[PDB]
């Protein structure tokens, strides 16, 4: 499938939405938020998309973690996109610095 | 020091004038110079800065590979700039790719 849809970004202020296609890998999903979300800042003082995970903010209240790879993915393993985790259009989503120590 | 100067940058069409610092180093440039270059560019499709040479192409009709070290750097060595280097307010430049074999 190769479809659009759309994430409601929180803010790193209202929340942002943002295009992204249902079968980008979740680093290509990082990508075009730090695009948006950073719009004004030079590419050499962002955030790297490595260095984040995203945090899908469910209706629910929970908020999980999704990445390329997790105990999701099936064994030659194809990456994760928001397809394989049956994201909704307009899911709120945040960006979430990884710990480094 | 810490003064601007203008780079006139040729196309990767008209030359494109770009302001940087006379204390950056030539990386810093280079990130200067990506950023108005490829401006409509995501930051995940555009050429890296390490992967770029910066080229100075003089009236004399010498063109000139400028880098942060060289052997013009004299020994703690600093990083070169383009103060360093004496390059003129309105020099013409080019960014060129690097052979990876």
């Amino acid at each position: 499938d190769y479809k659009t849809l759309v994430l409601s970004c929180v803010s790193p202020s209202p929340e942002v939405p943002v295009k992204i296609l249902n079968c980008d890998t979740i680093t290509q999903v990082k990508e075009k938020i730090l695009d948006a979300i950073f719009k004004n800042v030079p590419c050499s003082h962002r955030p790297k998309a490595a260095d984040m995970d995203l945090e899908w903010r469910q209706g629910s209240g929970a908020r999980m973690i999704l990445q390329d790879e997790d105990i999701t993915t099936k064994i030659w393993k194809r990456l994760n996109t928001l397809a394989h985790y049956q994201v909704p259009d307009g899911s709120v989503v945040a960006l979430v610095s990884k710990q480094v120590t």
